[PDB]
Order: C-alpha cells, then sequence, then structure tokens
C-alpha cells in the first residue's frame, strides 16, 4: 500500500495526503469538495490526478470545501463549494476542480485552517490572512463585510502567530509566547473571554491561570487548547457533551479536562458535535455526540467525558480528523480507519451503514 | 382506486414533502437531519407517508432548508421537525426532532401560513399578524435585534397593518400587506431585500421602489426575491450571479426589477430555490430560468438560463402549483399529476432510485397517470 501522510475530514467528506504528493478524496462531492470535477459522491477513496505534480505537502477541510499547499509550487489550492468567498479566488464560483489562489502564490504557509465559510493561512512569518464569511467578524477584520480574497489581519501586527483554527463561524488562535486569541460568533461562549458576545477583532483570553497553550483546534461551537505541559483545555457549547467535562453545560472561558490530566495530548481535533484528542502514547480518546456512532467506543450513547477508542490489536494512533457526523484515524501500522455515517461514502469502505467502532479502509490500509 | 390529489407540495434543501387527499402526510428525499419526520436518519427515494401525523387533521405543509413544518386548522396545532440547531423548530431548545412536535407556542392561534428559510420561521395568523423564530443573527426574525429566538415571537413593527403573506430565504424575509405593501428585512447584502443597497434590516423596511405598483405576492430563493404586482408583472430582485433574477443577464438588483421577456403573461404562483426561479403563468404555463447544473430549470439539459424558458409537461397540460429546492423541482397539475426534476441523489425526486433529471418525470405514487 501507499504511506498516508495527513488526513482531513469535513462536514460529509474525507481527504487524505500519500506520499508520492498525492491527493486522494470520498464522500459526499455534491459541493466540488473532492476535486474530480464531477458532483458525485465516492464511496472509496479516489485519487484527485489534477494535483498530481504539484508536490502538495499538506490538505485541509473546510464544511463544503477543501484547501492544499505546496511549499516548493509555493502555491495554495482550494475547491469545492464558493458562497461568501471562502476559496479565496476573488468571486463566488463553485470549483469542481482545484484552483490556485493567486493572492497566495509566492507566500510562505506555515499552517491553512478551514472553518464552514472561512478560512485562516498562517505564514512563516507569523503572520495570518483570512478570507470568506464575516457576517460575524470571524475574518478578525474590524467588520461585517465578506472577502473573496485573503486579507491580513492587522490586529496581529507584532504578534508572531503559532496557530489558528475555524469552528462554523468563530476562529481561535495560539501566539508563539502561548496566548490563546479568539474571535467571530461567541454566543456559545466558544472564544473563552467570559461571555456570549461576538468579537470583531482578536480578542486575548486572560483565564488560563498562567498556563502558555501550544495547540488549538474548533468544533462546530466549541474549542478546545492543548498547554505546553500537554493539559487539555475546552470551552464553549456543551449541550452535546463534546467539552467532555462530564456534564453538559456551557462553558465561558477555557476550562481543563482534569480526566486527561494523567495523559500528555499530542493532537486535538473538533467535530460538529463530538472531539477527539490523542495521547503521546498513542492512545485515541473520543467524547460529546454519538448517535451515529463517530465516538468510535461500540454503541451509540453520547459520551459527556473522554473515552477510549479501541483499535484491533491495540495499534497505535498517529493521526485524527473529525467530520460533522464521522471521524477518521492513522495507525503505526499504516493502517487507515474511519467510524459514524456512512451514508455520503465518507467512511470509504464502499457501500455501508453507519459503524459505531472503527473501520479499516483497505484501500489505504496495509491491513484488511 | 383513485389516488389520493396533492392538496399541497414544499421542496426543501434535499427533501420533498406533500399534504394529501385525507389529511395525509408524506414526505421523501434527504433524511439524515429528520427532515423527513419519519423518527430515523435514511433518505427514502419514494413517497413515505409520515404516521405520526395520520389523524391530526393536517392542512399545510411547509419545508426550511433541512427542517419541515405542517399545521391543522381545526386542531389549531403547529408541529415542527428535523434540524433544531437556532431554535427554527420553535419549542424554545434546540434539539433536532426525527418526529414532529407540536410547537406549544402556537396552540391555539389561528394560522393562515407558515414561512420556512434555512433557520428560521414565520406565521401568519388569519388576523394578519406575524411570528417568528429561529436564527435572527442578521435581523431576519424583523424583531429589532440579532438575538436567536428559540421560541415564536411577534413582530411588533406589523400592529396595524394587516399581512397577506410572508416569504424566507436563507437569511432574510419579506413579506405583502393586504393592501399590497412589499416589505424585506434580514441579511441584505446581495441586495435582496429591494431597499436600494447591501446593508441588513433588523425590523421590516417597506419597499419604496416599485411603490407605486402593489403587490399582490412574493416568494424567496436562498438570496434572491421575487414579487407579483396587481397587473400580475413579475419582479425580481437579490442577486442574480446565476441569472436567477432572469433579466437575460447576471448583474445584481437592489430595487424590484420587471421582468420583461413576461411582459405578455400574467404570473399567478411563483418559487424561489437555490440559485433559480420558477413562475406559472394565468393560463398553466410554468417557467423557470436561472441554474441548471442538475438540470433543475427542467427544459431539457444542464446549461444555465438567463432568461425564462417554458418548461413543458406531456399533453401540455396546465400546471397548478410549482415549489423549488436547492437542486430540484416539484410541480402539480391540473390533471392531478406531480412531476419532479432536477438533481435525486438523495432520492428528493420521489421516483425510486434515479439519475438526476433535466426534465419533469412523473411522480407514479402520487399521479393520475404515468
Amino acid at each position: 500500500p501507499r504511506k498516508v501522510l495527513i488526513i482531513s475530514a469535513g462536514a460529509s467528506h474525507s481527504v487524505a495526503l500519500l506520499s508520492g504528493d498525492i491527493v486522494c478524496s470520498w464522500g459526499r462531492g455534491e459541493d466540488g469538495q473532492l476535486g474530480h470535477g464531477d458532483a458525485e459522491d465516492r464511496p472509496s477513496p479516489t485519487q484527485l490526478s489534477a494535483l498530481d505534480g504539484h508536490q502538495i505537502v499538506s490538505v485541509t477541510c473546510g464544511a463544503d470545501h477543501t484547501v492544499a499547499y505546496s511549499q516548493s509550487g509555493m502555491e495554495v489550492y482550494s475547491w469545492g463549494w464558493g458562497d461568501f468567498g471562502r476559496l479565496g479566488h476573488g468571486n463566488s464560483s463553485d470549483l469542481f476542480t482545484p484552483l490556485p489562489i493567486k493572492a497566495l502564490h509566492g507566500i510562505r504557509i506555515k499552517q491553512i485552517a478551514c472553518g464552514d465559510s472561512h478560512c485562516l493561512a498562517v505564514t512563516m512569518e507569523g503572520e495570518v490572512q483570512s478570507w470568506g464569511r464575516n457576517q460575524n467578524g470571524q475574518l478578525g477584520l474590524g467588520d461585517t463585510e465578506d472577502s473573496l480574497v485573503p486579507q491580513k489581519i492587522q490586529a496581529f501586527e507584532g504578534i508572531r502567530i503559532k496557530m489558528v483554527a475555524a469552528g462554523a463561524e468563530h476562529t481561535a488562535a495560539v501566539t508563539e509566547d502561548g496566548d490563546l486569541y479568539g474571535w467571530g460568533w461567541g454566543r456559545y461562549g466558544n472564544l473563552g473571554l467570559g461571555d456570549r458576545t461576538d468579537r470583531l477583532v482578536p480578542e486575548r483570553v486572560t483565564s488560563t491561570g498562567g498556563e502558555k497553550m501550544s495547540m488549538v483546534a474548533c468544533g462546530w461551537r466549541h474549542t478546545i487548547s492543548v498547554s505546553y505541559s500537554g493539559a487539555l483545555y475546552t470551552y464553549g457549547w456543551s449541550k452535546y457533551g463534546q467539552l467532555g467535562h462530564g456534564d453538559l453545560e456551557d462553558h465561558l472561558i477555557p476550562h481543563k479536562l482534569e480526566a486527561l490530566s494523567n495523559s500528555f495530548i499530542s493532537q486535538i481535533s473538533g467535530g460538529f458535535r463530538h472531539t477527539m484528542a490523542l495521547t503521546s502514547d498513542g492512545k485515541l480518546y473520543g467524547w460529546g455526540w454519538n448517535k451515529f456512532g463517530q465516538v468510535g467506543v461500540g454503541n451509540n450513547l453520547d459520551q459527556c467525558s473522554p473515552v477510549q477508542v479501541r483499535f484491533p490489536d491495540d495499534q497505535k494512533v498517529v493521526q485524527v480528523s473529525c467530520g460533522w457526523r464521522h471521524t477518521l484515524a492513522v495507525t503505526e501500522r499504516n493502517n487507515v480507519f474511519a467510524w459514524g455515517r456512512g451514508t455520503n461514502g465518507q467512511l470509504g469502505i464502499g457501500e455501508s451503514v453507519d459503524r459505531n467502532f472503527p473501520k479499516i479502509i483497505e484501500a489505504l490500509s496495509v491491513d484488511g
């Protein structure tokens, strides 16, 4: 088989980066998110030939679109649903095949994150450009006007940015010195600012306890951050227990998930109404909404606190990404697994009903 | 025996809903968020009776993007189901419903019409007042602010003003009064409010251009709006990236703009979809225009249409009813036949498993003919 480097799940689709700089995609294709030129669903992983030879180094999905970028090509590509300018091409057009974001050509890209209808990019210098829907200030540009092209977040002048993340309509960031910012839609307290108001510019979280943050990720209406100590924090919406605090209450400021204090967190991912966190010792913990089985624990009970996601022969997990109603994961033996809702083909195991525990994707896996 | 006849059809993002004689509600298409109301999450590619409403005396059904509402004149009850986020369901919580539940706030209220957009709804009472609930981030509820409402609330701006009907797009709303004034509010960035600018309104504001011409009806697509004047002239405004305003170009209009190509005809019904438009003439002729990628304009191809083209039906039967979804269209004829066209991946076409269809196809389960 071929070695899987990067995985990303969208609301209803999944995307992978293989060695060879090869992109493949599967799931719902109705909005063009798969990049294949047609609008049909794919129930099994499908190579995105248009990107062969472009030296893609990364891929990330928003809700109904996909972004990818190349270091050597110094290029960023986007395809999928076009409304609100989320693709960054200066028009609203849908794209059924990848296109370069001209604004981003030749810029040193450190990371891209995609939300429902907006994206951001962080440069090596630690600058942030954003584009797409901005009705609730989620671009962080001081206004409520949508932007069809990338614009610089001037509020970060003099503040170097490590990482950013994007939920449905809010955005979060961590600075190089470990500060946490949030802006955009905040009605569920998901900005971490201790209230339920929007921000049109980045605003600092001043409620850590002194804890500096190394990473951040968003689900739909909740946020997750990790400290330099490997401690996990969550905030925002907890109707479905996706904050994982053993209960169902909203948190307006970052809240440490003690249940996981005995481990060091390497990776985090937020989905629609659930959450995933991967420890340094290769154990995967999921929580939240489990109607479609997306938590992966072999049942369909919601989980208000972290619960270990089991794999065959206890193989260690090296990566995870949450869609809206599914989850994806890579293991040390280079197998790729998926679980949850399967109606759009997003599991990538061909024809399938929903799966409440992890299932191997033979096309990407060594094993069967 | 005789089929039941469709009394009412409505189309949502990717599902279809009908009311049949006998007060029977059925639905088909996408089921993932519970919009079908059968208590499960699977798509139905064929019409399926919503058993839970059997015996409830439903007189009308209306779809939003991924939700559905119905009501009962005699029982004086309004029911809703599907995606619950932002309170679009009206139950005072944000929980999804895979099965119809009564909107307790509307119990005992005489209901004249329901309109559903993406994540908001509005109801007009027989007395011609208007209540609304759901997402309100752009003031689409007309309540004065931008905070979502989990329960219906009365639009206070309409006191002293009787409402005939209302309409709702993705995040905007329009209404016409019992004497023909036209209003708009909510998300206004593409001019779809018809007020001459690209700014939201948090309360109903009267359209003053086309003010001289009165309006009998209004309908909304995603980001565009359609109205019919008392002389039967068709006006459109808002987004026309896909030619959905139908003016033979792709320009936006920030105020009502008359569609000349149809000046000769008298328009009796209108419908707005995701990126397409439908208009039914007084003599039973159906015209469609706009985005046609999945064949939803219904004119036998997949090329976009910036001007109105007549949709053709077997025997040139007359059409009496039409509803636009995002990527499909439904219509009822004078002969009691029901046709669907466009995208059918989620089963929204109602014709069993099928490829997409770019001209009308009869729905056998709800039709006289075949």
